[PDB]
């Protein structure tokens, strides 16, 4: 599934930094239960940046195990290199994820067509769904509409998490790419808007605490029912912010563990834990949304 | 050591891909006969994202065996998680090279105090020399001077490459520092700029195809003697501009191919081979600095 | 009236750069015909600018006289001193203009305090309805959603030409503020998408050209028919980019005398000539848009 | 005349919000004794955008008459409109002063080749020297490098105050203009660094209350000691940003009422009285450059 509320999910972790499957097991029962749509396993939020090549093949396969089939499964599988990016790829074809969360190279900062290219030979090399992922704060290159465009012609390429934050993308996207092209959006903040637009779903990190409201959101948004959506939107507005208030995953990681979906808040370096002021911003956060 | 005209050199390859080795020879015998003062071996412009840890330690050990004591190496050795960088760089313990050009976590985003963290832990566990690279454009991460001033105190932290083309840097980050803390511009059309607020020399791209121009000019530089400086600048300014018409290091291969420097421009995906416009834009550069 | 298409009307001038009233007289009988909502008369398109304050209360007079009743007139009244704004204001009381069109203070760059007490006080001194107008790029200052918020209940404080092309604004200042408070988009090529997130026209330049495609448009917009608004706006997209290809109203001023609505393009500087490139590109978007 | 320290003096008003004569006498005074270089009357920090041109000649003549030839003036003269420009210039013909600080038009947005015409003109009327004032900032307009390079052709345009904060700009401007060309920072945080790039002096707001430590700044940096001079520019840091922390005049009065340097720290709207945050801010700058 690839339309309405699908969490960038975080991966739980021990004292040590280990993944605690107790806690994921947990956060999975949650999203069944909450009308969450699916599951992004190891991208941004889940900490696709500091897990090795093993960790992160362990942590999509133990998500797919708990899931036991009650919760499509899409795996965070961007690289900066071409080459790598394919055989990255190829470890999840028949591994049961319904699909991969591409992000663009990081870096390097290729061209649009390199931009093309890549994803072309990427998408080429699988059968999975293939979704393009776009955050310029993150990667220093921007994938343009034009480009989104040229991509989605590729029969594999079916979707965008557009996480600029940049509104005009959705209709600039919306025309140049079929009627079945997923537009979803990668900003909790203005991802009601970016729904009102035209767009399908969020990518959201908000929906790791608040799954239940998300998804009657998304579906009231879907239905066009904005008035009713807004309202839910607004009680969430602080959590949209706040859990960026240090870098993601530390807001977010410490909500979990506050509200026992989570046993530790613990994060890989050079991710730091929770400063105090950090923790008293997100709890009134929480407390505006309704879940304290 | 760390002074002077510093070579961000490219990774020659052949048409598959891999190092070549009779271009690399060629290149770093270049550099000898031509007074650069040291080179980074598979930075930025070498294709350190594309590259393996295996082949990247291939292109190092080769650079260093070619080099043959003549002319000190410096690795790039960044990772955007602390626990990776520490055996990225333990790796090269013993190995020869001078020092370790260190990048900022990419796409993480982590706060200033994760910066800290992350490059003092890098710092504790090598005896290697650090350079810190500040590289926001393609990193998302600004260091900051209060933070540059944090690290200096660490022993073996002796350095930083300023690459955000912001003047203003040099002063703020000397003030916080000790006398012999380097600081070095990582922008080349600022470079001579950034030398004369205090700056001690440059992580040249433009140093691939004119180098004696650079070694005189930072000579001249570190002299005090910036009018007659100048005068070599405004005859490299061009290449300073046009080797970033596509993305680095497109347009330096092809400039270093076009020289007979190295056999042939090929890149590794997502870079690709350099536009006809953009040859003629580069062509007309190396013609304005004389080299062609 | 303050909602649908609302033209920002060009000041017509003669070859020695003064108003033209016969060319004036063509273009308000034009958008009478053309069921344009309103006029705006000597705002940022009307070269506001560089009228002195008799040349700027002539054309209000003149425009007011020529449409004699046919279409409500709204002054363009912005000064960057309060004292200043509330003296041009009290001219126009009693005039017969409806509205006036008030940005924020340019040049001085004032805190949002002071632009809550610059607009309550230019409000406090007047009967006449006015319309905040917000645009950074011109101005230097932010005109904030919180600030908005803290105006519209003023009595007389009635909407806000937003023309940041900041889409977020429109729900953000929306939830802030009565139902009755207008929403104006001030960006062309954003302005559809504006609608379609809540607000309730724009005060347009491509108006000056394409009157009832824009009145269209925006009617449709109202309906809650995007799919048919944005058709018209597909055709426009060009005009909408390209009428600021050089700095407005050149391009518009160009385009009108191409079309027969006014007699001459001089403009006063230092605004300057439409180059040839300009005039091309022009060319092309009004042929894309069908009126050539 | 243009070379060494030069205040962007304040226009110190009565409760009332009309120049007060004592005070402006008492800070006349203070520059002769201070041994600032010359005195910008009505620019930016003087008001120049809320006093009318009665009001603005009025304090450029008293300014005059106070400073009795012990200290060149410079007054402010920008228009957004040429005709304007050139007829407000005029004014001024015969006055005393020794030239113009002329601002780049605001909010219309010239092109560069639109701001040739408009300085040329005001050039081509006046035989007082012109020195031209780049601030984006406020303005919404960047004069380029190329386009100052072309006004230095005119004979009586002199110099620019280059208030970007943009320190790559200096020898970007330096090397398109001759020798005797005047450079002047327009930004007090980045003005020592400015002077150490080959800059001649600063027209500064932090001298409007460090008019001592300013000029032996100015002085030290001009005889090449830059490590001296950075020492009085490290006491000044705090109030060169500081003096920012409320839109510009403000801290600047406040801190001139504090030093008993002017009777009251009124403004005139949109202006707003400095808030007690802002207050204890700038007391501790004071009081960090020993002022207090
Ligand atoms: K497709
Ligand atoms: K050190
Ligand atoms: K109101
Ligand atoms: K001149």
């Amino acid at each position: 599934m690839f339309t309405g509320s699908i969490v960038a999910i975080v991966t739980p972790m021990d004292e040590k930094g280990n993944v605690c499957r107790a806690s994921l097991k947990k956060l999975i029962d949650y999203h069944v239960a909450s009308g969450t749509s699916a599951i992004v396993s190891v991208g941004t939020t889940g900490e696709w940046a500091t897990l090795n090549h093993d960790e992160h093949a362990d942590v999509v396969m133990m998500t797919l195990d708990l899931a036991d089939g009650r919760i499509p499964v899409i795996a965070g599988t961007g690289a900066n290199a071409t080459a790598e990016a394919i055989s990255l790829t190829q470890r999840f074809n028949d591994s049961g994820i319904v699909g991969c969360l591409t992000v663009t190279p990081y870096y390097n900062r290729p061209s649009q067509e390199g931009l093309y290219q890549h994803f072309k030979a990427i998408a080429e090399h699988t059968d999975l769904p293939q979704i393009l992922y776009n955050v310029p704060s993150r990667t220093g290159c921007d994938l343009l509409p034009e480009t989104v465009g040229r991509l989605a012609k590729v029969k594999n390429i079916i979707g965008i998490k557009e996480a600029t934050g940049n509104l005009t993308r959705v209709n600039q996207i919306k025309e140049l790419v079929s009627d079945d092209f997923v537009l979803l959006s990668g900003d909790d903040a203005s991802a009601l808007d970016f729904m009102q637009l035209g767009g399908h779903g969020v990518i959201s990190v908000t929906a790791n605490v608040a799954a239940r409201d998300m998804a009657q959101m998304c579906k009231l948004a879907a239905e066009g029912h904005f008035a009713e959506a807004r309202v839910i939107n607004q009680r969430l507005m602080p959590l949209h912010n706040k859990l960026f208030v240090e870098p993601n995953p530390i807001p977010v990681k410490w909500a979990c563990k506050e509200l026992g979906l989570v046993a530790t808040d613990t994060l890989r370096l050079p991710m730091t834990p929770i400063t105090d002021s950090g923790r008293e911003t997100v709890r009134a956060a929480l407390k505006h949304a309704g879940l304290l």
